[PDB]
């Protein structure tokens, strides 16, 4: 048993639901808050924008020592940071952003990172700011995750069609 509240149940080990994971997160706390992270860990917009000025940018300042140290990531690449307020953990995943006209297929490199961690509140990745189509997002994410992950989609709208449309 865990405190996730309101999740419609996908499958043995996917759930989902309409809110803000800044919201959710704040109000879990959970192990690990999955972010929407580029290789460079600038958290500019979008899911990234959003965690990290929950965090009064602590998250940006620890994630420019850690580029400073280490490179950039490889994008379907992760790397564990603080979660600061909002998780313990924050894994920084790097799907791929259509809009810069990276192979989708990594989208599922990408969610692989997932199976590293019993249970995750997460984003649909590479969707939103980055371009792809969130339903094939969300697919991959069944297909590939076998830990237990609670989704959190911010547009309703997008909710209703993501729970209607799903196979
Ligand atoms: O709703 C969706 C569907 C795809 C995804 C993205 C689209 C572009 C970049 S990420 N997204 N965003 C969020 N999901 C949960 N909490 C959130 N808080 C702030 C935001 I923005 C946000």
């Amino acid at each position: 048993v865990n405190s996730f509240s309101g999740y419609l149940k996908l499958t043995d080990n996917v759930y989902i639901k309409n809110a803000d994971i800044v919201e959710e997160a704040k109000k879990v706390k959970p192990t690990v808050v999955v972010n929407a992270a580029n290789v460079y860990l600038k958290h500019g917009g979008g899911v990234a924008g959003a965690l990290n000025k929950a965090t009064n940018n602590a998250m940006q300042v620890e994630s420019d020592d850690y580029i400073a140290t280490n490179g950039p990531l490889k994008v379907g690449g992760s790397c564990v940071l603080s979660g600061h307020n909002l998780a313990k953990h924050c894994l920084h995943v790097v799907g791929p952003n259509v809009n810069k006209g990276e192979d989708i297929q990594l989208l599922k490199s990408a969610y692989e990172n997932f199976n590293q961690h019993e249970v995750l509140l997460a984003p649909l990745l590479s969707a939103g700011i980055f371009g792809a189509d969130p339903i094939h997002s969300l697919r991959v994410c069944v297909d590939t995750v076998r830990t237990n992950v609670y989704l959190a989609v911010f547009d309703k709208n997008l909710y209703d069609k993501l729970v209607s449309s799903f196979l």
